[PDB]
């Protein structure tokens, strides 16, 4: 759909499921180069590149924990060194648990501030420390939350990893714009991933996130990679900074419907 | 480029010049049919009308002033009545006069207010009416501004007028979103268009604003128009509700570039 | 409480009733002198009159329809002639009716966007112009509301006039901050006021509001007036252009609490 | 000034110099207990106590680095062993120092965000601990900046550990509004503290800080300590989750004054 992501190089990081493994299959689909990156063992990693060689692009897994430094400049230097160059990085690793914020251990608190905030600033870093030494116009995006900006009782830590990685962002975008560099956030709302079958498995949970959302309906992983294609294409030229929610509507305050209170 | 806007039926209000007549141009492209709207001069119009046969479109102009109702409510039959339907309705029309807020007239706020609020309002009734009466899942696209966030001094209507259109398009996004109908807000930063090349053409105040917008450079009518395609497409089918600004990084604070202050 | 206000002459929109009542008293208990103002006959005013000469305070009552821009003019000049000057000026009358967005008329919508916004600003031009003509660092507070904020469906026009307001107070901030004027935003949650002693008095109703308050209980009309009363004081010095919101937690998105979703 | 304050205790960290001194003071003088935190240098604390006993307050200092875990949980103990109670915890350490985003080690990242951020979520979360195990309805005050809206180039790990803080802090103050527990955030523009005395002694500099001030003047220590006042206070009943600027006008984007653009 996008002519000039052809020949692009694009690196995802934990795209071995979920969104990363979507917007993995979507880019190749674009006919860019694509970099997929595991955690502990290339297997899941095995499925997405299947995924891609019957789409007819090209793409190689790169082990690598986005909380460990020499891993992330490893993961930066591995889409160079096999394809030649970057383009596009992408950090979408995360994870979550709930706890009672005042019952929540430092041990918890750090591994999602590690892996959700600092992990993308690490990536963040070596692709524009690249981006900037061979004066590439590249772009950096960052997944996000509609949690950057919806309050979440019991995943305080994950609540406060995105409100800094919004801020992260904007520094970013205004500290490199001069040079062409592109850094904006994709915000997804409920989306049915593997990491929320369960949840939604049951019908009364199901039914409970449904009435959270305006449209009605939990977001498909596909919905959210067309995002992360158009903000990565020239189409999006002039477009720095943001933060684009994909939520059917979740930020818009859902218990205010019907002019109620 | 975008397969599903081929046969959809678009209104653009204010198109005969700037971002509108861009607009109504890119849509043409993508096969959509449009309606150009012109206040008074209609030659204007026509000049629109042979860009789109051009590209081998299919438009139409009609005379009208966001202003009154009736014309309004004229406008949106006009296109049901040519083309059988209406899909996208984008309230672009408005207008603004620097005065320092303590001196400005009751008739200067009145002016400003009726066209860029009150106008993009009426427009947004008459579409959502029908898409309501007839169960289309339309799109509306409000033309809005990095203005409803950053502040304007001796602007004062023009910013209160956006920064109202942004709580309109929110409140319309939340009440309908059970109906499929998606309503967002695009935020253009500083264009290249017809009524600001005078500014421009003068080198001390072009580098003036140049020096506000941290990418370098004026957007180009061209970027804005980009957007208003993708947000009137099915690749934004979860986005609702959002001012998806295109501003070069203006809304990211340019004056603190360089860890100032 | 506050040694500053003694003295000073305060003017508040729209005072015979509900918050604005309030505020006249409790500026009175300040020792400032306060100008009531009325809209059809002086009688509720007499009410609040009889209120500030049993705390002992000094003030008049003038009528004047904020919508009708010599009735503003003059309810400015009153207090001057009364009093000798003007040190704060409080825009507070509003209304609103609830209505589906795509049947309300015109005449609806300009009847909210005329006396929430358009009143405000004329209040506003009025006292700025005064304070900048005399070199009065005088202060503006505008009474907004969490739907500046907060979408509302059934409200669309409300909701507009609201998001306008914030603009409005933003761009008058920095426009006169060089002169030492302050224009604020008080931002009331649900508030127990006369206008609202019904939909509170039913218990299936009330109960539905309280629970879209996380501090779980109606504000009460004082608790407001204590925000006004700070805001005008030397206390709050160096700050301008902000909307502070009291509303007991209505603005984090009551829906998630319990980490629900 | 608020009687309410009277006995209440209230813990400060880095309480030993700059706002968290001027903070102290001003509690004092309202005549609450107050516990000063010092890190290492303990002269500086016993500097801060004698200018409390001048004023005829109660107080004590207590050392601890609020990267350690047990040092929080201590500072906490000793507030409540000292004076039998806590009703105010204020978490005000912080850090920062300049380097280009894409050359920034690990290490200076961290560091920054282990005391800016985890520091405070370590302070709320033992002063909440302690409230809800004793029901008692306390606030908790973090200390934040503009810069947890405005973007800061050279900077990147400060914003991103305050744009984390409100999150936090809104998180917080939802998860516990239903036990009148208050957690808001006060957000400085530039102040004078000794920290900045260099920096604002270059007139040059001084000169270019006060130019991204609208205001024109760069704020006093006790303008920010009156707003903490005000906050803690019962006249901030219905107050909660927000952040409360106190900038001159510096969020209200500067370089736009004059319509300029
Ligand atoms: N799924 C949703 O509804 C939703 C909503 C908002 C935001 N997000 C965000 O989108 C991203 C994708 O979420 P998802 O649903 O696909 O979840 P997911 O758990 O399926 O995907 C996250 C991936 O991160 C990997 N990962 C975790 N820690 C890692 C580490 N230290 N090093 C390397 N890889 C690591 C995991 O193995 C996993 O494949 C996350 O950042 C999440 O916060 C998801
Ligand atoms: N150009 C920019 O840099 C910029 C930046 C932000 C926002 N915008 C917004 O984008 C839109 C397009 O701006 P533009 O640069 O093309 O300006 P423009 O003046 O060239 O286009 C506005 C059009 O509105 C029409 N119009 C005005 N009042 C009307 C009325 N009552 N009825 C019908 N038509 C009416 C005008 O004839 C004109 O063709 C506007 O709403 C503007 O507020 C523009
Ligand atoms: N009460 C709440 O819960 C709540 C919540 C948010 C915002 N507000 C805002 O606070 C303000 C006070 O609301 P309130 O509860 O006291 O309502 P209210 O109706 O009791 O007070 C509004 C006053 O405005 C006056 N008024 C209306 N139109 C006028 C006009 N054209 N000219 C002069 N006076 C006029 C009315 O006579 C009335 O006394 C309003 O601006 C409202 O939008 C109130
Ligand atoms: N001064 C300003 O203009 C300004 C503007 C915005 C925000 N702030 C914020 O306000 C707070 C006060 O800033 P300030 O100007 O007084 O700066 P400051 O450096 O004078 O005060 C910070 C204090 O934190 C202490 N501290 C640092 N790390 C610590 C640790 N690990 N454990 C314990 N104490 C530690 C320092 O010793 C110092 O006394 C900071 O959180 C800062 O981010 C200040």
């Amino acid at each position: 759909m996008y002519k000039d992501l052809e020949g692009k190089v694009v690196v995802i990081t934990g795209s071995s499921t979920g969104l990363g493994k979507s917007m993995a299959i979507r880019f190749a689909t674009e006919k860019a180069k694509v970099v997929v990156n595991y955690r502990s063992k290339e297997d899941e990693a095995n499925s997405v590149l299947e995924e891609i060689k019957k789409v007819g692009g090209e793409a190689i897994a790169v082990k690598g924990d986005v909380t460990v430094e020499s891993d992330v400049i490893n993961l930066v230097q591995s889409a160079i060194k096999e394809f030649g160059k970057l383009d596009v990085m992408i950090n979408n690793a995360g994870l979550a648990n709930p706890v009672s914020s005042h019952e929540m251990s430092l041990s918890d608190w750090n591994k999602v501030i590690d892996t959700n905030l600092t992990g993308a600033f690490l990536g963040s870093r070596e692709a524009i420390k690249y981006f900037v030494e061979n004066d590439i116009k590249g772009t950096v995006i960052n997944m996000s939350s509609v949690h950057e900006k919806i309050p979440w009782p019991l995943f305080v830590h994950y609540a406060a990893s995105k409100g800094g990685m919004k801020l992260m962002t904007e520094t970013l975008a205004l500290e490199y714009a001069p040079k062409g560099i592109r850094v904006n956030n994709i915000g997804p709302g409920a989306i049915n991933t593997p990491i929320n079958a369960e949840k939604f498995a049951d019908p009364e949970q199901r039914a409970d996130v449904e009435s959270m959302i305006p449209m009605g309906y939990i977001g498909e992983p596909e919905e959210i990679a067309a995002v992360a294609a158009w903000l990565a294409s020239s189409e999006a030229s002039y477009v720095t900074g943001i933060t684009l929610f994909a939520d059917g509507g979740m930020t818009q305050y859902p218990s205010f419907q019907a002019g109620r209170g």
